[PDB]
């Protein structure tokens, strides 16, 4: 198995990062992709990915941080992207929340990063929150000249999922599926996701699985909880966990062009 969504740069891991990674590995997670959400965090992520075996990172600017996009940002992204730890441009995309960055600022930063990924022939690590129509409209002239893309932390409808996978987009499922109140629609479309488009993630330290037992007092999520998520997803899909683990691992290698041990 493989966690495509780990905010390992988070302050929540500052004291025990070596152990968090090692615990993830001891629990059978074969590799991590560390999220970059702005320029400095992307820089930290790449530094951390050097520190551990089977760790990679993304380089980019989250739509929340899109207001900081500048003329020098592109070159900085490319400088990072040139490094072998960096395997995707992102996290980038749209969130209909405009309080931290305007839709104008979001669209501009998003298109800019799609352009970089096309120039570098790299896949994109994407994010879409209540913005499917605008999102696909901007993606359209770029996605086909990209090696691939993932919609990480997918929270859309069944039709929206089907619209995305038609264009090759991988669907990233977190522990939110395990939320009884809030993850129902997600859980119900789950078996309809094509196996070869399915990717798995914790989004640690966030989205601690509600059906996880036992839970920490800190309520901090960690990649070591990935096997729980995979097992729940496999069950709801009516599949063997070992099989889906192999499938999703292949999806990661197909998408990011990386190699890691099974």
């Amino acid at each position: 198995m493989f966690d495509i969504g780990v905010n390992l740069t988070s302050s929540q891991f500052a004291k025990d990062r070596d152990d968090v990674v090692a615990c993830a590995f001891d629990a059978g997670v074969n590799g991590l992709l560390i999220t970059g959400t702005n320029l400095r965090e992307s820089q930290q992520a790449q530094k951390l990915a050097r520190q551990y075996s089977s760790c990679w990172s993304t380089a980019g600017v989250h739509p929340h941080d899109s207001s900081q996009w500048q003329a020098a940002t592109e070159e900085a992204i490319i400088e990072l992207a040139a490094q072998p730890e960096v395997v995707a441009i992102g996290e980038c995309g749209l969130d209909f929340n405009r309080n931290f960055s305007t839709p104008e600022e979001q669209e501009r930063a998003f298109v800019a990063q799609l352009r970089i990924a096309a120039d570098l022939n790299m896949p994109v690590f994407m994010h879409c929150r209540d913005a499917h129509e605008r999102f696909m409209t901007l993606l359209e002239p770029w996605l086909d000249k990209l090696p691939g893309a993932v919609l990480h932390c997918f929270t859309g409808t069944r039709e929206e999922m089907q619209a995305c996978v038609a264009h090759g987009i991988y669907i990233g499922i977190t522990g939110w599926v395990c939320d009884e109140r809030r993850g129902l629609e997600l859980r119900e479309l789950l078996p309809l996701i094509p196996a070869e488009k399915l990717l798995i993630e914790t989004d640690a330290p966030y989205l601690l699985p509600r059906d996880l037992t036992p839970k920490p007092s800190s309520r901090r999520n960690e990649p070591a909880h990935l096997p729980h998520i995979l097992q729940r997803i496999a069950h709801w899909r009516g599949e063997d966990a070992a099989w889906l683990a192999a499938t999703t691992d292949a999806n990661v290698k197909t998408l990011f062009g990386i190699a890691f041990l099974e």
